[PDB]
């Protein structure tokens, strides 16, 4: 019901999650060295999709090639496959690393941002969705032909998707129209050219229309020359097909046939126009796409549109971009309070060694700690409130020009390293400490104003188009 | 080469041992809970042997079997498969642990026993062999048929294998005969029975003998029970036999066949004992057992005899027994050291928290701390010599009634948590230190008599026999 569709939030399948996120705790980075797929195999058949690590391997390599996505999620090194067939080479010679643009999708996974659910065997976490900045349903797309729950969203243009996504921020109430100015139709990482613009416009404001991808095709003067075909097709089975066909004489009249294709573009060379044209019709040259807009909304299989799927990115974002400013702000009320004690315990260090050098165990020196206020040396101004945590007890803290620590406060300080008695590593829990003050005020700023909520989620989208946006691949005819 | 042939020493093969490190690795103890198959398979397919999850688990499946080792290495919690062909459950089912024997196979794998190669990625070590104090070899068998480099060792009973072990090290010159005088023959898991004790003292004396095992069977009265069969026969595919025997009345004449065998026992009920002769010469209820004793040995295939496999073992003992010796030794040297700079720094905290409190970086702490000699408080008596390490340089430590820190040493001091400083904690430390020199000492005491050094290995080995050692299955007639 899930594995066959994809979360219209993220664009992905359980499998697809999980391989990233596994990558992810694998620390296996865009800037860190490559990994061999093995590794990240045996990592998620373990702990995440214990499902043969053929399936999972094939996960890891489409996601590699440039021919499959439109903006790849894994960074392949070595034999991946290619467009006539190849398999990819075996997980144990293949090395891998998280694409730069696939920590964008998991970017803040950490700063509770989104849901996680139990693995297989209830020892491992797994995000419900990824809280990505990524409009990846439609960037990327996503295909399947299952029980009742079929889809064949195609790829677009993130610099495109992105303006669309803008443009739906600054005025919720745009139609379908204003939304294909800047979207204007899908965008294959192979594919050349697609003729029927009424099918995307009938796809996108109503989730489904077919299509037609064509090859980008020339004469030259005697010979046809496709330096580009369709998505989705493989190559070595259009130029066999050509062939038993010109065989079998069904197209009119062919020479000879030859596929010149080198690594730094593509030659299907076929020795006028009549014959180009004829072949259209009878090849895979040209090839339909019924685009059928079906994904995972609200926990629910659904027939979305190009602003239902744009809206439902955007909302994420701002649930997301909520999610981690409320986990900012707790995690900078607890440091701030962390460091509250020991800069206390710093300011008057010689009763506090005098205290812990007489206490017997940790638990004694622990119970002396607590039991008595504590004097605020050159602290008293710095102190002098919102950074105390929420949950925190109002007998603990600074209360009447006296220190109250917790229980917590004075493990802290016991855990303390004679090297932080220094003079530099005191400075820095006090740096620290005003920087988070100023940081706090601006997560509250953010919480209050709806408005410095949305104009984060902005800035984050013109940042995404600026390092990840690029040209359009297809050409809308 | 070596994928085929056991190494003598631990009776394991390259994955085999992957499989049971990769165990080790993952604290998958036979103390704390099971584990999903799948977690171990994904760690070894990703780190150690990857090459397909099937073969992987196949390995661990079979090390689970109670029919197909002596004494289990992997305590396997489900359906890990039956002797009538039953394969085991999928690997995100069954559950699994080192078996309590398993850690005697890795005992002693930490503390540099034995060489560690590298694994197909160079990125983690995988030990050349095991620090095993069990047999293995012996003891649990080994089977193959490759390229000329064929083996079939049966397995045995530990009790029996170690008190060999022990004669030999106590006579070296000891006869292959005065072996068997502990070890008369194989002893195997679900077999009942072996006629041909010659083929014993044959593949004993040589490495080489077919030998004849037995189903133990009796009549009733009219009805022939088998009780227990052969080694290494699918008891199916034995009814089967027998079935399409009695059936083209190949067998004299039999009346109805019935599989009785339920948890309990086992039951191939066949309906006088002409019948049951007459079977066991044209069905699997006996069968041959062609004893080939190849492994190997100094990184070489051979043809070892009873005692070239024992002395193998004992050998294999003395090295890591030494190894550990000497590793123990260096350890504690070092702690020793870490432990002479921390209670000279706690016998002067006062001038020790000063010269951090006003020291800027913990690097300048740093250089303060050794560029002058500390006064020896209340442990001027404890320090007054082996504890330091062999390569110390004689400038540092306790020259003239005062202590020269080396580099490590204050970063040792530098790195003291505040609790350390309490009355208990203190102590510990002082404590660990008087130990370790009674500690040095003996393992001085070990490593200089060769006597005492093989005494300890006499000792593990009785332990084994007490802990491990069981009764004999196979009878010898």
């Amino acid at each position: 019901v899930g594995r066959a569709l994809p979360d219209v939030r993220d664009g992905l399948k359980p499998v697809h999650r999980r391989v990233l996120y596994a990558m992810n705790v694998l620390g296996n980075d865009w800037n860190k060295a490559y990994k061999k797929s093995a590794r990240v195999v045996g990592d998620v058949i373990g702990k995440y999709h214990p499902h043969g690590d053929s399936a999972v391997y094939d996960t890891i390599v489409r996601m590699a090639q440039p021919f499959s996505l439109r903006y790849m999620l894994v960074d392949g090194q070595g034999n991946f496959g290619s467009i006539d067939g190849d398999s990819a080479a075996a997980m144990r010679y293949t090395e891998i690393r998280l694409a730069k643009i696939a920590h964008e999708l998991m970017a803040d996974l950490e700063k509770e941002t989104v849901d996680f659910v139990d693995n297989y065997d209830g020892t491992e976490k797994i995000p419900d969705v990824m809280p990505t900045k990524i409009p990846n349903l439609l960037v990327n797309g996503s295909s399947g032909i299952a029980v009742g729950m079929a889809t064949n969203i195609p790829p677009h243009n993130l610099t495109e998707v992105i303006n669309g996504c803008l443009a739906y921020i600054d005025d919720e109430d745009i139609s379908i129209e204003g939304l294909m100015e800047h979207i204007p139709g899908p965008d294959f990482p192979t594919a050349a050219i697609i003729n029927g613009r009424r099918g995307i416009e009938e796809a996108y404001r109503t989730g489904r229309g077919k299509v037609y991808i064509r090859a980008r095709a020339e004469v030259e003067v005697e010979t046809i020359i496709v330096h580009e075909i369709p998505y989705q097709v493989n190559k070595a089975r259009l130029i066999e097909k050509i062939a038993e066909l010109v065989k079998e004489k069904r197209v009119e009249g062919i020479s000879a046939l030859r596929d010149e294709s080198d690594k730094d573009g593509m030659r299907i060379v076929i020795e006028g126009e009549v014959v180009l044209n004829n072949l259209y019709s009878q090849t895979q040259l040209q090839v339909s796409f019924g685009i059928n807009m079906v994904a995972l909304h609200h926990g629910q299989p659904k027939i979305m549109n190009l602003k239902d799927i744009i809206a439902a990115f955007v909302r994420h974002r701002r649930e997301v971009v909520t999610r981690r400013t409320i986990f900012e702000l707790r995690k900078a009320r607890d440091r701030a309070h962390i460091l509250e004690a020991l800069a206390v315990a710093l300011a008057n260090i010689d009763p506090i060694i005098e205290l812990i050098r007489h206490a017997p165990t940790p638990a004694e020196a622990k119970t002396a700690l607590v039991a008595n206020p504590w004097q605020l040396g050159n602290v008293a101004a710095m102190l002098e409130d919102a950074a105390r945590p929420e949950w925190l007890e109002p007998e603990f803290g600074v209360r009447d020009g006296l220190y109250y620590l917790t229980e917590q406060q004075a493990q802290a300080i016991l855990d303390l390293r004679l090297q932080k008695l220094t003079g530099l590593e005191h400075e820095k829990l006090l740096d620290e400490y005003k920087e988070l003050l100023d940081q706090i005020a601006e997560l509250l700023r953010i919480l209050g104003s709806a408005d410095r909520l949305m104009e984060v989620i902005r800035e984050e989208l013109e940042l995404v188009r600026e390092q990840f946006g690029d040209k359009r691949r297809t050409e809308i005819t």
